[PDB]
């Protein structure tokens, strides 16, 4: 480690990546500094969810490899190895590089000192500093206060580990169990389930909600998306609140606040992810109270010379207000935007971010803004519409604010995105919405 | 009127000139441009309510000269105006100086481009700039609701042409009746009652709690003082919630919720203060909620050249979390510490900030940190009365968070503020608040 650099990124991610490939563009000749606690280079993790589990290649668990957008073979991880340079040779070679030090981790924050203390004792100066952070899964109620051996046959899915763990699993357990309706326990459920579709073992899932994705979609979707979900081969439960999970003659048992049970081998829980704020009780940095994380400026800006960029950053959008977004995409521009206004610009968070998903072959969007169930919406949607506050096939979901655009989400419809990063731009007030849906030509 | 300045300080008051101070002292030969909507050049306020109304010189209303602790008479201006240089000299001078353009102000502020835009029209470009906006008295909603007639007899007590009015009236009128029982009501119910006494006229104080300063005192020190207020001829009316506001045969008549009537020929209303934060609407910047005025950090930076201090700073305490002190004290701090890291530094806020005040001869205290009534309180008199949440005359009084003071009032005591501010600094847990007011002599 060296004992002195002019940038340092906290944290192996999305979001540091892209704020070292900013500041190498903006600063040529900058050197900068990447401190992962992962013993891994910076790879993507959406791979993890959803085309690793489609390869056909057999050994797809050691080389990691999958088929893009167009059909080319690519890696998750963002460069090869020969790309980052060796820490010592960092403040030696020629016109800087990027450089990686896996398997440490940043313990202690100095602000005052302009100082980070790592995990083996090792202390690093820094000129300019971003915390890219991310987050953790959170753990179950009654799974934590189960014994030991519930506890070993839990998952919590976010690493590499976690998915040829899980792969393993599956491939030599009867069946497994979904505990989650969001984000990564739909996908995971879509996944399990078309691997379990050849030999015929069973995956269930079960949540609190009334549908699959009940706190982005509004119920009706919700309810059409569980009815896809279910003709992948997943046994949905909805509006199922666990109680206990216990051992019965060496399988799981799942006692239910209602009547109903459950008894499988292995529970993957997916019950939300909160970000890694141990390092603002040394730091001294505010921790944001509603949404959790930092709390930063709209130029992602903590103190003098530190940054926050990713999950963790709690941010101010201008436009939109107080924000804390966890994406891919948002972790690539934050990290943009943060290694630009690390060399000297000024730039607030300006352009959006967006997001997608595919919970199989027949349900696949992409949404962009604040996309919240509890904010009014309106469904403009192809042979069906709804307004909220039966083939919904294709449509556009608006999110309203005051009678003013502030989310969408663009349902089986592509290439479509600039017309609604443009609409969310303008921000006009919309007593009206079907003389605009029809600029997405959903018919 | 200069197209391009260094550094721009939006509105003149307290926090401006201890910036632009603390940017001389730093920087010599910088440029400084105050612009403020004031007519008048950088005065301060507390002589407002108290020092110049206990004055013997007669005409005190022109020369606005006072007499302080040391005892030597001094202006309320914080500097004679040839201290000051012209704003067309301010680009051209050895050593540059401090500009003072009064009577203007700032309209749009525009991050972007680092460009203000005054009322007249003209445009200045920054390279640095801070906010020092203050904060504008609250209105009563049954002030508000009334007539043109009942507006025009009510005072909002900020400014030295409200000081002049409300002598005037106060050698005019008979009766004086005073809405509020904060800070700014009891200091001019103990004013006014004070030359009421000298002159034969009466004055009558109301607010909706059950004791004065009930807001920032326990209940039994509130019940003190609200007594000790009486004594100084005032008529206090504890629990008074105004309903309306009307004239009956050219006199205030005041019908309260309780079922009590007041009348009176003048009003003085001092209900609180609301920041100025009309410029985070076309500047992007963010505004809290919880406390209200412009969000900072614990560098009072708002963006990237743009500081707020002030009244008008919601910022972050690192040692006791987001806050938003309206002081004299905070105010002279927080615009030292802005004019500091405007020039280059990084520092944030540690030192922290006091507030005094006298009501009457025999009340007299001075405050630290966090003091509010909602916290839980232990208070150390001649009999030892702890408060859940008998003679008062002395006593300290320690405010705790969960079994660590965050904030102390010292009653009646002088000279003591190192020790509190020492405690304050390492706040470690106490099993119990006394053998701690050991250190204060009591
Ligand atoms: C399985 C899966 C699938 C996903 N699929 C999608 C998708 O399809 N679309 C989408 O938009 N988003 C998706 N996401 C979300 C997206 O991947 C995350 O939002 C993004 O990875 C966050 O980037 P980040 O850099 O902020 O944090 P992370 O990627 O979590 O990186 C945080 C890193 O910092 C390290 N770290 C933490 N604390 C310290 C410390 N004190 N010292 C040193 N290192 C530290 C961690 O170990 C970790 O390496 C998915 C996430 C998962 C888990
Ligand atoms: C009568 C009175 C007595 C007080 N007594 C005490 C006391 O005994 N002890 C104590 O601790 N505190 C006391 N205070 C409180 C203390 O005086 C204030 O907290 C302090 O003055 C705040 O300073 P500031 O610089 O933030 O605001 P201010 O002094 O209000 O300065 C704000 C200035 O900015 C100008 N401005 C506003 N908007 C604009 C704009 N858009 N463009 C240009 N200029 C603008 C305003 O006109 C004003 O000149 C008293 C206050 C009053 C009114
Ligand atoms: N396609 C994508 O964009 C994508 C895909 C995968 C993961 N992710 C990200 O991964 C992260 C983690 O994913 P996640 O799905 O765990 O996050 P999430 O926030 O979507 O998970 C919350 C889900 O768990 C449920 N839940 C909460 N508490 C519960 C409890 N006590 N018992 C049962 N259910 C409970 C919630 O109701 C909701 O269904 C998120 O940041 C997410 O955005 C995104
Ligand atoms: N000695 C000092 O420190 C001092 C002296 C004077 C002024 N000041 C400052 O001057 C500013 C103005 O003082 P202030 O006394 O107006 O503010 P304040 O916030 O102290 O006033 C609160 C008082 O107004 C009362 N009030 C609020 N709403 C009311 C309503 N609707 N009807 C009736 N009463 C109502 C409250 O009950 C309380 O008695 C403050 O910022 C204060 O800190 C400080």
């Amino acid at each position: 480690a060296p004992s002195h650099v002019p940038f340092l990124l906290i944290g192996g991610g999305t979001a540091a990546f892209a704020a070292a490939r900013s500041i190498r563009a903006r600063d040529p000749g900058a050197r900068v500094l990447i401190v992962s606690e992962d013993p891994e280079l910076p790879y993507m993790r959406p791979p993890l969810s959803k085309e690793l589990w489609f390869s056909d290649d057999p050994n797809v668990t050691k080389t990691l490899r999958f088929k893009q957008w167009n059909g080319k073979e690519r890696s998750i991880y963002f460069q090869p190895p020969s790309f980052y340079v060796s820490a010592q040779d960092l403040p030696h070679i020629e016109n800087g590089g990027v450089a990686v030090l896996t398997g440490k981790k940043v313990v202690q924050l100095d602000v005052r000192d302009n100082m980070v203390k790592l995990n083996d004792g090792s202390q690093i100066t820094y000129e300019k500093c971003l915390i890219a952070t991310g987050g953790t899964p959170r753990s179950l109620s009654a799974i934590d206060r189960a014994g030991a051996e519930v506890k070993s046959r839990t998952t919590l899915f976010r690493k590499i580990g976690d998915f040829r763990s899980l792969e393993k699993i599956s491939r030599e357990v009867k069946s497994i169990t979904i505990i989650g309706g969001g984000f990564l326990g739909s996908e995971l459920a879509c996944a399990l389930g078309r691997k379990a579709r050849a030999l015929g073992t069973e995956v269930i899932q079960l949540f609190p909600e009334k549908g699959n994705m009940g706190k982005i979609l509004p119920e009706y979707l919700s309810n059409w998306t569980m009815e896809k979900v279910r003709r992948e081969g997943v046994k949905v439960m909805p509006n199922a609140i666990v109680q206990s999970v216990g051992v019965s003659s060496g399988k799981l048992l799942i006692k239910l606040k209602d009547g109903r049970k459950v008894e499988t081998d292995h529970i993957v829980a997916a019950v939300g992810l909160e970000p890694n704020v141990e390092l603002a009780k040394t730091g001294g940095l505010e921790i944001d109270s509603d949404f959790g994380g930092f709390r930063v400026n709209a130029e992602l800006q903590a103190r003098s010379n530190i940054w926050v960029a990713g999950d963790a950053a709690c941010f101010y959008d201008i436009k939109l207000g107080r924000r804390r977004v966890e994406h891919h995409d948002h972790a690539v521009v934050s990290g943009r935007l943060a290694g630009e206004n690390m060399t000297g610009a000024a730039k607030p968070y300006w352009h959006q971010s967006m997001f997608w998903s595919d919970l199989g072959p027949d349900v696949g969007y992409e949404a962009i803004g604040l996309v919240d169930s509890s904010l009014p919406t309106v469904g403009v949607f192809a042979k069906a519409t709804a307004q909220d506050n039966e083939d919904y096939g294709k449509g556009v979901i608006f999110y309203l604010r005051d009678k003013v655009v502030v989310g969408i989400v663009l349902w089986n419809i592509f290439n479509r995105m600039p017309i609604a990063r443009k609409i969310i731009k303008d921000g006009e007030q919309h007593e009206d919405l079907n003389e605009v849906a029809k600029l997405f030509n959903i018919h």
